[PDB]
């Protein structure tokens, strides 16, 4: 048995910062809603499962957002934008939607606390960022580049590149860190740490965030006859592994992030960063940013 | 002599579709003008030469394009947003400073006939264009992504990869064109079309744009006591030498954009784009997607 063996994609439930529903097609019904709608977006799980999307869409955004969500050119069209319309009362969402297993999952995270032009920043961290790693002039130099970036662009306490050897041992072979963060810098981990079914997934879905290791996971609901595990592989809420959470505390983890860094079709390695006290809910333009320079890093992995 | 010795960093001339200012530094007194500037900007060269900046911005947004313009992080924070109040009613543009042997160059674009979130289309263009460019599995096939998206966000009837030789002969190995544009794909052609100054140029400046090569060049007037060729080498206005104009004339090309490929720290080639018939305001979101691209691509030029 041992960690090669839960069935990580499945848990059932999501972290609550976000909301998780799951939407009929071509109807856009709610098939599927996360328990903690009401304190997110103001409606029960009861007015939402069986409902059309539309119903709770501000009038004026509905049709577009429609057509995207039925568009598959999904993304390429994420981040939608849902403002969702209750009390009401407005509230804004970035949503990220994907279809996996036959599923239309939309996913909500609250709109940032603005005010900045949308995607300026997104626009000045990609190009300052690929300026830094082309200066790299070997391996160890994109390393250092990579996590000096992707720490300056988040403000995580630390960012590591986690590296696999031949066998899914790892070694934190670049480090950048404020200093009261102890250094892992050099450090070699046995390969149960990041056990197999995780590295499977992690070579489909580049990126996962734990904005705080200490939450509720809130359950998916479903209308009868649907639910039936929710397969989540590539949902950015998916509640994580509760033995992973334990590492984390017990590594003095408050807040996570990771990327995946691909070769050759193959997870080489992880863009891997902490905050080690307090929560860190990375704005969606910075999370998009830092997973670009993860695939540029992963692209410039022949020198 | 020949084609080697003509100088065009310093034409003393911009394309008329934009318009050039030289700011005095720390005070931004203007101390050159193009001569353009009654129509683009609603002001004479006379009331231009010698005042401050401040003075023709719209109040609100006068101390952050002042800060920007003081910053030298100065791009980095390009584009800078300056709004002319004149009669007035602003005028908005996208400001694109830089600083080049002592001087300090704003260049101002009308800002596109908005109206789409500002960035969401370089967001979009940068992410679908880099996962296609990664699709690629050798040369040819970067080649051919690379043309067929830089075609797609732009709309050139042709778009071309011509690479160098070790004589800088250059050959076009890769073409992406309306039915309607000629084939030049597979065509070599000597050193001299691209001659030794405008190669060591774009070795620099790795833009270029000619939206129309019928234009009357912009005289750039400047105090007394100023002005003394202005080394025009990173301005994205500048007029381009009037042989260059002749020889597209004569392919039969009406507007052009090219971007550096750079490999070692050397030029070795250029994505080269045409508009056969009719003229090409390529905006700025768009344009610095196709140069993002073209850094990627330099960067994979290991693969
Ligand atoms: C057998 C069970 C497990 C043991 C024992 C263990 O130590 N982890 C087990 C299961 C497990 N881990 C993960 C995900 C995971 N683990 C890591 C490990 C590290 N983070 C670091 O910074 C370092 C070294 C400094 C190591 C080593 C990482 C990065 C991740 C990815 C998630 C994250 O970024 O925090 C999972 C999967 C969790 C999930 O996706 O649900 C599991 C089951
Ligand atoms: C000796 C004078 C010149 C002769 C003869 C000639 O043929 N060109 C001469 C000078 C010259 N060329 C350029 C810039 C330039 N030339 C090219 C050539 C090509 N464009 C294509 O698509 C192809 C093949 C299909 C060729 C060959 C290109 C791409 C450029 C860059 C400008 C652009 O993108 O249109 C200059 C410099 C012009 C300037 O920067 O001011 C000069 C002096």
């Amino acid at each position: 048995t041992n960690c090669d063996r839960e069935p990580i994609h499945i848990p059932g439930a999501i972290q609550p910062h976000g909301v998780l529903l799951v939407l009929s097609e071509p109807g856009l019904v709610l098939t599927h809603a996360s328990e903690n709608a009401p304190a997110v977006l103001g409606n029960s799980a009861e007015q939402l499962l069986g409902a059309p999307l539309g119903h709770f869409i501000e009038p004026s955004v509905r049709e577009p957002l429609e057509a995207d969500l039925r568009s598959a050119r999904l993304k390429q069209l994420n981040p939608l934008k849902v403002v969702w319309r209750v009390d009401g009362v407005d509230r804004f969402f970035d949503g990220i939607a994907h279809r996996h297993q036959g599923r239309l999952i939309l996913e909500l995270e609250p709109s940032s606390h603005r005010e900045a032009v949308p995607f300026l920043s997104f626009f000045h961290a990609v190009r300052d960022g690929l300026s830094r790693l082309r200066d790299a002039r070997d391996l160890q130099e994109l390393c250092e580049a990579v996590v000096q970036e992707v720490r300056g662009l988040t403000g995580f306490d630390r960012a590591i590149i986690y590296r696999f050897d031949a066998e899914w041992n790892g070694s934190v072979i670049a480090e950048a860190r404020d200093a009261r963060a102890d250094p892992y810098l050099g450090l070699h981990f046995p390969a149960s740490d990041i056990p197999r079914q995780a590295r499977e997934l992690y070579q489909l879905n580049w990126l996962r965030i734990i904005p705080t290791i200490d939450y509720q996971p809130a359950r998916v609901r479903a209308l009868p006859g649907h639910g039936e595990p929710l397969d989540l592989s590539f949902s950015v809420l998916r509640s994580v592994s509760p033995i992973h959470l334990e590492y984390l505390h017990n590594m003095g983890v408050q807040a996570s992030m990771s990327i995946s860094l691909m070769k050759d079709g193959k997870l080489w390695g992880l863009i891997s960063c902490h905050q080690v006290s307090g929560t860190r809910y990375v704005p969606y333009e910075v999370r998009t940013a830092c997973e670009f320079l993860g695939e540029v890093m992963s692209s410039l992995l022949a020198a």
